């Protein structure tokens, strides 16, 4: 049945075999539930520092390459430059933080990011019911959950070495899922992504980036870079 042109309906190719991914769901330590029930309905007048400690934690997971390198050269072998980048989003009203650190596996998300207990909570708990200002967070050894000053929702999408791509995910309400992801595969390193809360999009506008970077985050040791969607 000859044909000399068709329409894209009928090349279309068909779907690659849909994928399976793998949820669990995990609720958060008794005392880090607690905290981020304190950080989320709470007013704090420097919510600022959230970026403050992610950053940290990128700058803290591109150390660990540096040193990695001397149990393991390997890793001197990758191309990947060791750096930040801040990626504001004011469509999804997303602020997005990656990083080519070592990342996390499967059950470093599990472990690390909310089923143990830091001994510090309690502590910083009380101090600030004392009247402590949020920023003392970063001493307490808690300093991811401050994401949630600014963050109605936080997603982390990790790639570490050792393992698959993962997903960790959480609105707070007591619990958190870890998935896997068979999405854009990120490369080694992690993405916080920062779903904010509609009182809390100036930390979308580069101005503000900016500042808050110069304030709090002169000594990160690696390049930082502000993708700024160009105005239409
Ligand atoms: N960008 C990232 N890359 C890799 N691991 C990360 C990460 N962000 C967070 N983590 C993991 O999450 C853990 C919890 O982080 P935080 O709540 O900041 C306490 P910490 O950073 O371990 O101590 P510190 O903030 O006192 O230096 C880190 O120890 C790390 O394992
Ligand atoms: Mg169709
Ligand atoms: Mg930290």
């Amino acid at each position: 049945v000859p044909r000399g042109s068709h329409m894209p309906e009928e090349t279309q190719t068909q779907d690659q075999p849909m994928e399976e991914e793998e949820v669990e769901t995990f609720a958060f330590q008794a005392e880090i539930a607690q905290l981020m029930s304190l950080i989320i309905n709470t007013f704090y007048s420097n919510k600022e520092i959230f970026l403050r400690e992610l950053i940290s934690n990128s700058s803290d997971a591109l150390d660990k390459i540096r040193y990695e390198s001397l149990t393991d050269p390997s890793k001197l072998d990758s191309g990947k430059e060791l750096h930040i980048n801040l990626i504001p989003n004011k469509q999804d009203r997303t602020l997005t933080i990656v990083d080519t650190g070592i990342g996390m596996t499967k059950a470093d998300l599990i472990n690390n990011l909310g089923t143990i207990a830091a001994s510090g909570t309690k502590a910083f708990m009380e101090a600030l019911q004392a009247g402590a200002d949020i920023s003392m967070i970063g001493q307490f050894g808690v300093g991811f959950y401050s994401a949630y000053l600014v963050a109605e929702k936080v997603t982390v999408i990790t790639k570490h070495n050792d393992d698959e791509q993962y997903a960790w995910e959480s609105s707070a309400g007591g619990s958190f899922t870890v998935r896997t992801d068979t999405g854009e595969p990120m490369g080694r390193g992690t993405k916080v992504i920062l779903h904010l809360k509609e009182d809390q999009t100036e930390y979308l506008e580069e101005r503000r980036i900016k500042e808050i970077v110069k304030k709090h985050s002169q000594f990160i040791g690696y390049p930082i870079t502000l993708f700024v969607e160009k105005e239409r």
